[PDB]
């Protein structure tokens, strides 16, 4: 039982700590976009927008890193 | 130029939410897959099994819970 309890806990701990990696990623990939703004094949298509749609895109990061930061927050 | 400098700029950004997306719901299905062993995998199953009886409700508890953060993550996302 003691044994199998940490058995189990670690195949648990291990699904959860590849899905923090995948949130890891995507949330770096975001921000190497972001800093594209204010990530080398993103910067050079972000300068052929038009500055207005170039402040929605960094509107558009900013938000979607505050939303990743809360799908972060969600895992207790 | 500028509207199709959008579109491309716009649809790499939603590849990098989608493959996130993709990745939570892999996890979400993974959880699934071991909280029904415990409502499949045998694997997971059996090691739950040689957990004292109290220790099993403690891991199924646990298999929730994580369900239920995962699905706030989901939501998170707009």
């Amino acid at each position: 039982s003691e044994e199998s309890l940490k058995h189990a806990t670690r195949i648990i701990d291990e699904v959860v700590s590849k899905f923090l990696d995948d949130l890891g990623n995507a949330k770096s990939h975001l921000m190497s976009l972001y800093s594209a703004c204010s990530d080398q094949k993103f910067q050079s298509i972000v300068i052929g927008c038009a500055l207005e749609d170039q402040k929605k895109i960094k509107r558009r990061l900013e938000t979607l890193l505050r939303n990743i930061d809360n799908s972060d927050k969600a895992i207790k």
